[PDB]
């Protein structure tokens, strides 16, 4: 477990393999979340900035970049997506949140809402995950692909067991988020593979 | 009758069947009207804003917005349509005023008056209407199509039997409206079905 | 004769019907001119803004919008035509003035000069003129053709018998114009026919 | 000699045959020099802002402008060409100096530098021209092109037979030029033929 | 040799022979270096903008720019690229630093970060170097390219053998660069070959 604050990690290249393990202390099933991160990538192409997968379900919980100015929640297998304004390329903050018993998905971007988006009401996204930055997975753990590759800098992330209120995701924002129980970037339980270097955020 | 002061209608899906009844008093004829209400959606295609029909009428009155920049307004089946400049995505407020005997319709997007145009120029839109937020009617309360259908968020939506002086349409603009006596979001009568969530408003 | 003060014309739909005749005490030949007015339209396709025929003569004295970002002006038949940036849609202050003398065309956009341009030196234009608003004219009075119509709202418009200096051309931006002896909104002898509705400016 | 402090040649028209002569005394081949002028046109094709040619020698001193952002030196038929950002149409400041020892073009455009190039170094740049505005000379003293005609306003013309430095071009922007011995506005002999009018400067 | 502070380097024409050598008495391996230096073009071709080519090796070290807004390192033969939001044509400040240990590249534009990239971690870069200025390297010292010769204007150039810091970085670009141990623009051993002429920097 380590303390990564003023840090990112850089996936300096484009590959089938480099990849960093996420270890949660959460065991139990996820009925609500928020998370939030900050990334800056100059790829064009399509990119998975956070990958969840459980046993024998593919996308179970997925952050997925299609392309500029749009962001993908898959919860369970089923996706919603909402456009955001941005400059390419940019350092951007991402927040998004979902809640099982309204379905309702919000992406925050730079602290502005997108439009709220709905999908699996009712759903639990399962628990004891396999989740990866910088790959995304078909399989519990693996099978990724380049083409779908991060490549570029993440730091700040911050997963949270409820949903945030607009108070707490600008706090995240602007640098002084609320410490979070499933992923905490200053207490982050993590394992490197491949080519992925810890650096000095110097973008913010 | 419901005081939404704060909140607004989330549709957060596409569908042929989500949508919001809203229940009026309305039995005489309308000579003057103003509507205003606050929306954000990300969508790109067609999609009916305030849709509004009687007793073998379709269209009889129907804000559209056919694409980014463009809002049309039909009153007994006939239409104008009005330009402006416009981000997309982004929340907007709007505003629509007709009178019967000029046949002048009036938008008014964030406050800013379009070109006016003019339509139906002595007519009297019919009472006993059966309005839908969410879907567009192609009769009496139903008939909706899924490529007209609303996705996104709306708010603070206010109908008065008069046209509004330009002050207070910035007053509804600023939110602080006039009491309303067609539609008034602070004491609103409504139907949800299917797939609609009431959630804060957050992107004003 | 009325007092325009505050009010525009509306020509709220296309048609090859609806316009404003204006009456002029003139009957003197013109060798100098300046006309300004206000616009508001949202029409992208060409349009006559100010058509003055006169017996036997198609085109004596015409503003004509060719196209966004561009404004002609007509002398006996003859044209030039000048560019300016503008946004679309957007209200506009337009004056335009012509000097036999040197044939030196002024357009001027929201107290901005355009690249002077020049025609029918020492020629004079015909006096007892049709003047007619909404409509171009390619007879004395009539010949109307809806795809030159315009579409809108004008006011504001005044015409003198002299080339106003920059100064003058400034003040009539800035609401103050100099009396004028052609046309004079202040005292406006006019005919409507068909479908023209007076409306408090509310663009300004 | 006439003093133009505060007006413009204005050439209204397209055609092969409106000009400007600008009379010199200049017998001594120039080694150095520096061009600095006002001009306003919306004319999109190639045109002719200064030529300057001697007996049996085209292009022996020329400044084109071949399209918008792109200004080009001519000496002794060799070319180079600097490209800025620019707004269309606008009023622009031009300055251009040329030094043999090194054969270094710089071009100011509104008092900003453009990119250094370099032609014909240990060149002399022949003397006794007959230098036009508003035509592109292929003869000495004539042989005009429409297609390269100027149609706008010029106006500040000035020509030393040194190389400023940027101060001395700073200030002819402004409007406060040092005295200038090849070309002086302020002092300027000309001849007019065709259509040519001058008018006050406006656009400053 | 030679204090060329407030002076730069002029490439006033595209050629295949026009160049700068840049000598060091540089022995030691490289593991880690940071460069620095103001670039002024407006070419939109590709183009190198410092080569560094030792015995046998192409490539050892390159700054090259592939198009507007794309900046590349190539170190050993490899290459990272990144992108940045820049206006055409402008001056630019570029730093780029690289890191053997952990093979990090990074470019700052203006003083602005880019994303960071990965190559050749573990490599150094070879000793004994021709370095050259306005001309791209296949050889050790020579074999020319006219389509990747820089055109334009290079000032203010430093190399430092270690990775700069930000707040160094930043200095760089405000004008108050840490003395550099490699190259110094205050203290710069160079070689001009044919057509380059030192110019005032004007455009600081
Ligand atoms: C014939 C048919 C069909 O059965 O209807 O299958 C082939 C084709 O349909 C697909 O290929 N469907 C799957 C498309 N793949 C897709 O959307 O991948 C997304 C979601 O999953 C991820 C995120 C992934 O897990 O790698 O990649 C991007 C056309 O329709
Ligand atoms: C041959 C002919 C003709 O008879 O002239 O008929 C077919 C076709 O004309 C139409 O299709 N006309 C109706 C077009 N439909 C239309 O404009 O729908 C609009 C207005 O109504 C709404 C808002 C609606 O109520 O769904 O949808 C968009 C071409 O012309
Ligand atoms: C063969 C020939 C020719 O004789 O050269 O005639 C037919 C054609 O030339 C024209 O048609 N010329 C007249 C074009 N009409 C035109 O420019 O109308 C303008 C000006 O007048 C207005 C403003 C109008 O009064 O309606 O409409 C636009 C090609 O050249
Ligand atoms: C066959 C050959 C050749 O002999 O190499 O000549 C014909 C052709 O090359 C040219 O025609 N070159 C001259 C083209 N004209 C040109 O560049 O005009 C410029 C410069 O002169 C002015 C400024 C002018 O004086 O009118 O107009 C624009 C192809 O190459
Ligand atoms: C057949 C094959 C191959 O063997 O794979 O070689 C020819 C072709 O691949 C290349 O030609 N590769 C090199 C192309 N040149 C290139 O990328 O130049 C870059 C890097 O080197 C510089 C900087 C240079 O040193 O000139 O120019 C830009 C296709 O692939
Ligand atoms: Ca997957
Ligand atoms: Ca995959
Ligand atoms: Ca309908
Ligand atoms: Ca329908
Ligand atoms: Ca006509
Ligand atoms: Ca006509
Ligand atoms: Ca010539
Ligand atoms: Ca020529
Ligand atoms: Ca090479
Ligand atoms: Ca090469």
């Amino acid at each position: 477990h380590t303390d990564l604050s003023g840090k990112v990690f850089v996936f300096p290249r484009e590959s089938v393999t480099d990849h960093v393990n996420l270890i949660t202390p959460l065991e139990k099933p996820l009925q609500n979340f928020t998370l939030c991160f900050r990334a800056y990538s100059d790829l064009s192409r399509a990119y998975s900035l956070f990958s969840y997968n459980t046993q024998g379900r593919d996308n179970e919980l997925l952050v997925y970049k299609e392309r500029v100015g749009e962001y993908s929640l898959y919860i369970g297998r089923h996706k919603v997506t909402s456009k955001v304004i941005e400059k390419f390329p940019a350092p951007v903050h991402i927040c998004v949140s979902w809640e099982s018993s309204s379905g309702i998905a919000e992406f925050w971007i730079n602290g502005t809402p997108l439009v709220k988006k709905g999908l699996r009401q009712g759903y639990f996204v399962e628990a004891q995950p396999k989740i990866v930055l910088g790959q995304e997975q078909d399989s519990y753990g693996g099978k990724f692909d380049r083409s779908q590759s991060f490549v570029g800098e993440i730091g700040d992330l911050y997963m949270w067991d409820s949903v945030l209120p607009p108070e707490n995701i600008l706090s995240a924002y602007q640098g002084t988020p609320l410490p979070a129980n499933i992923l905490d970037w200053q207490a982050l339980n993590y394992e490197i593979r491949g080519y992925v270097i810890i650096k000095p955020l110097v973008w913010v």
